[PDB]
DNA sequence: ACCACCGGTGG
DNA sequence: CACCGGTGGT
């Protein structure tokens, strides 16, 4: 209850000020101290894109050391001092999954994707005008996205799998059987090592997607008790423009796992390339967690936070729009830099991360490559979510075969 | 409003 | 190659 600014939700979650959330962190991860990481972030409303307009990151935040090891933003509800004055919009687990896993994903999502995946294509592939080129126009080596598990359809307001017969949650290029369930296996077991990291760090949110789980486990992925996920996107090189997950279930989250190319695996020095998550709609503070203002003037001159650099840079503009050869022109973000309440703040998330955050609510988006290469890709993302309405036991057959039966 | 959307099956 | 039809967002 509230009686005193951006999308308002708890499940991350909330408290009356920044060291409540301090308190509730140290609590669900275990360490004290140093070990967390609060940024205090500011809503503004007004998005930060490029002339174009595709993504761009105006502040960069950055694991500060080894010793850091979770990174919470916090957005303070303007003129708010309730009990959820504060609440929790990204989390991030620098070290989420064991690195030898995450090296080994990385090759074997890669070499099966590149040879046996099935595009699927994605309105955030694109820009407003649908003449951008973000992905690189190399069919062969562009960057792009892989959807399995189960999905929301509206053709029947449930699962896409409410006709098939023995469905495939992982389907890939033609037939081969043993292909899919390599693949499969993957998914399934990562999907499994990561319901108990987001039960520890998200616990409400992971309660809400957790619900259903006996009424409808042919929608859900994991191979234990305790079955958040539905689908799973890969994200391969691929840069997603500005948007928000609609389809996903309301007071859930989204679960990224990142694994970087192999030059990008070390903490420091510097890969180029790399790909960033943006929060277009935000701004950083003046001030640190505790409010410190030469705090937070430390962070950004050690790096921990990285003031960008307004650019100019040639790229690529189709002669003609997608619609569901090219020119170069060059692309700007000097308006965006202008405006010190245009948003951008970024997370740069590492090999094997895990990072948290309510997708269906905040704006957000992921920087595009320099030189996209799918096969060989920058960064891989894994995107674990539930969407709405996956409530029904074997992908909603009952429903849709009632539906048509009163016809 | 009203355009435009992380597909599948039978034929 | 053609039916099935939910709903946020500028
Ligand atoms: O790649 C990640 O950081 C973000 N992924 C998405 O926003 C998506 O595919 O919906
Ligand atoms: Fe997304
Ligand atoms: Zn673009
Ligand atoms: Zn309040
Ligand atoms: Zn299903």
């Amino acid at each position: 209850s509230c009686r005193c600014e951006g999308p308002f939700y708890t499940h991350l979650g909330a408290g009356p000020n920044v060291a409540a959330i301090r308190e509730i962190m140290e609590e669900r991860f275990g360490q004290k101290g140093k070990a967390i990481r609060i940024e205090r972030v500011i809503y503004t409303g007004k998005e930060g894109k490029s002339s174009q307009g595709c993504p761009i990151a105006k502040w960069v935040v950055r694991r500060s050391s080894s010793e850091e090891k979770l990174l919470c933003l916090v957005r303070e509800r303007a003129g708010h001092t309730c009990e959820a004055a504060v609440i929790v919009i990204l989390i991030l687990v620098w070290e989420g999954i064991p690195l030898s896993l995450a090296d080994k994903l990385y090759s074997e999502l890669t070499e099966t994707l590149r040879k046996y995946g099935t595009l699927t294509n994605r309105r955030c592939a694109l820009n407003e005008e649908r003449t951008c080129a973000c992905q690189g126009l190399d069919p062969e080596t562009c960057g792009a996205s892989f959807s399995f598990g189960c999905s929301w359809s509206m053709y029947y307001n449930g699962c896409k799998f409410a006709r098939s017969k023995i469905p495939r949650k992982f389907k890939l290029l033609g037939d081969d059987p043993k292909e899919e369930e390599k693949l499969e296996s993957h998914l399934q077991n990562l999907s499994t090592l990561m319901a108990p990291t987001y039960k520890k760090l998200a616990p409400d949110a992971y309660n809400n997607q957790i619900e259903y789980e006996h009424r409808a486990p042919e929608c859900r992925l994991g191979l234990k008790e305790g079955r958040p996920f539905s689908g799973v996107t890969a994200c391969l090189d691929f840069c997603a423009h500005a948007h928000r997950d609609l389809h996903n279930m309301q007071n859930g989250s989204t679960l990224v796992c990142t694994l970087t190319r192999e030059d990008n695996r070390e903490f420091g020095g510097k890969p180029e390339d790399e790909q960033l998550h943006v929060l277009p709609l935000y701004k950083v503070s003046d001030v640190d967690e505790f409010g410190s203002v030469e705090a937070q003037e430390e962070k950004k001159r050690s790096g921990a936070i990285q003031v960008l650099s307004s650019f100019r840079r040639k790229v690529r503009m189709l002669a003609e729009p997608v619609k569901t050869g090219s020119d170069e022109v060059w692309s700007d973000s000097e308006q965006s830099f202008l405006d010190p309440d245009i948003g951008g703040v970024a997370v740069a998330p590492t090999h094997g991360s895990i990072l948290i955050e309510c997708a269906k609510r905040e704006l957000h988006a992921t920087t595009p490559l320099k030189n996209p290469n799918r096969n060989h890709p920058t960064r891989i993302s894994l995107v674990f979510y539930q969407h709405k309405s996956m409530n029904e036991p074997k992908h909603g057959l009952a429903l849709w075969e009632a539906k048509m039966a009163e016809k």
